[PDB]
């Protein structure tokens, strides 16, 4: 219906960012800390933080307390297979 | 690469649209003429002709001239299957 496209815009709209899009990536490798990822990807914790933030509000990343700090995942397969056939359709000979 | 995740954030920047989300999920089910998705959707065939003009220089559809008019449809299966993933995981609950 009309509500769903606009979650789906909303979603979408949070993908359309070279940073978000390093973070969805490095998780569909492999979950990980706010540490982990800032120190990866060479970005500060803090906007690696509010980057999180809003991709979880949107339902693309969750949050497990494992230990003291939150690990983070990629929410669902959805989400997994929509970035991974994403990337490739990026990749592969397009003439 | 670095070049590959500027190229996936063009794909979904162009999909953070709700009119390019309705046309997008509108070929998901048939292909079709400018006219067709500018009757069903309710645009303007000028302003679908330009959303498409940018849905098709991030290759997320094609078109083909069939008679006298173009038909257009998704690129390929990985644009297909990276929408209906999205618009499940849009829908599906999420507590
Ligand atoms: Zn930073
Ligand atoms: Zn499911
Ligand atoms: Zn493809
Ligand atoms: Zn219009
Ligand atoms: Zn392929
Ligand atoms: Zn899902």
């Amino acid at each position: 219906n009309t509500d769903t496209l606009e979650r789906v815009t909303e979603i979408f709209k949070a993908l359309g960012d070279y940073n978000r899009i390093r973070i969805m990536e490095l998780l569909s490798v492999s979950e990980a800390s706010v540490g982990h990822i800032s120190h990866q990807l060479n970005l500060s914790q803090s906007n690696v933080s509010h980057q999180l933030k809003l991709l979880k509000s949107v339902h693309l990343v969750k949050a497990k307390r494992q230990g003291q700090s939150m690990i983070y995942s990629l929410d669902d397969i959805h989400v997994a297979t929509m970035l991974k056939q994403a990337i490739h359709h990026a990749n592969h000979p397009k003439e």
